[PDB]
C-alpha cells in the first residue's frame, strides 16, 4: 500500500533505520506525536521526499530531505 | 518491552525482512514480517529490534553479519528483541 502524507511542521517525532538498497524505513513514532498526528506508522518506507526520490538516498540524505525548508513537508510512503 | 523470542528455524522460507547497520536507537531493525509466516508465528513483528542471538550482540551488526548470525548452526534459534 502507498499514500501521500503531510505534515504541519518543532519535533517530528520520528527516528528512521537505513540507507545506502534496502531503503529508509521509520523506525519510531512518538506516540501523539507530529509524524503520528500525520498518519506516518513504524514500519513505513519512506519513497519520496517532497517529490524527491530517495529509495535509495543515505541515511544523512533522509534526514536532510526531511529537515529541508520548504512549503510544505510532503512524504509517500510504503507499507506491508 | 525486551523478549526472548525463539525461532524453530526449519530450513524453509522465514519470512521476515530485516535492515542492518545522526540519532540511531540500537538493534538490527525488523522491516517486513510476513503475516502468518514463520516469523510471525514465532512472535516477531516489524518495528522489533535484534539486540542479540544465541547470546551474540548484534546491535552494530551489518546486514550480512546479521543474516549471517539468524542462519547458521545452533541447536536453539534464540532471539533477544526490544519493542515499543
Amino acid at each position: 500500500s502507498v499514500e501521500e502524507i503531510r505534515l504541519p511542521r518543532g519535533p517530528l517525532g520520528l527516528s528512521i533505520v537505513g540507507g545506502s538498497e534496502p531503503g529508509v524505513f521509520i523506525s519510531k513514532v512518538l506516540p501523539r506525536g507530529l509524524a503520528a498526528r500525520s498518519g506516518l506508522r513504524v514500519g513505513d518506507r519512506i519513497l519520496a521526499v517532497n517529490g524527491q526520490d530517495v529509495r535509495d538516498a543515505t541515511h544523512q540524505e533522509a534526514v536532510s530531505a526531511l529537515l529541508r525548508p520548504c512549503l510544505e513537508l510532503s512524504l509517500l510512503v510504503r507499507r506491508d
